């Protein structure tokens, strides 16, 4: 057992606040922000060794990345921004920061409860989006 096995799983977005305004804040434009603001998606999350794999799937969009924490990526975003991502372990809580264009964005992701919780900060902006098991 092991590092982050209370996160492994297939997951499903039950709630979201405040993501139109955190995507503002990125800089996504109007016709994805209402699409993807509909989306429902579903979080899987394996690990295989050192390797974490999360997909997400939803109308919107499929992603998929696989990362050794700590270690540097490249990743292209369901926003079709191209980033450099780096994930790591801070006390239980998964935290991924995206870097491009000189801006930057943190994702943190916890186990509260039954849920786990995904809260996405760029600046002052924060959203809140929560997911319970499938
Ligand atoms: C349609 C859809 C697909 C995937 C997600 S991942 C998100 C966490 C990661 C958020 C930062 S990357 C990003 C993704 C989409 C947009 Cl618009 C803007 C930024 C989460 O809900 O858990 C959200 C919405």
């Amino acid at each position: 057992s092991h590092m982050c096995d209370a996160f492994v799983g297939t997951w499903k977005l039950v709630s979201s606040e405040n993501f139109d305004d955190y995507m503002k804040e990125v800089g996504v434009g109007f016709a994805t922000r209402k699409v993807a603001g509909m989306a429902k998606p579903n979080m899987i999350i394996s690990v295989n060794g050192d390797v974490i794999t999360i997909k997400s799937e939803s109308t919107f969009k499929n992603t998929e990345i696989s990362f050794i924490l700590g270690q540097e990526f490249d990743e292209v975003t369901a926003d079709d921004r191209k980033v450099k991502s780096t994930i790591t372990l801070d006390g239980g809580v998964l935290v991924h920061v995206q870097k491009w264009d000189g801006k930057s964005t943190t994702i943190k992701r916890k186990r509260e409860d039954d849920k786990l919780v995904v809260e996405c900060v760029m600046k002052g902006v924060t959203s809140t989006r929560v997911y319970e098991r499938a």
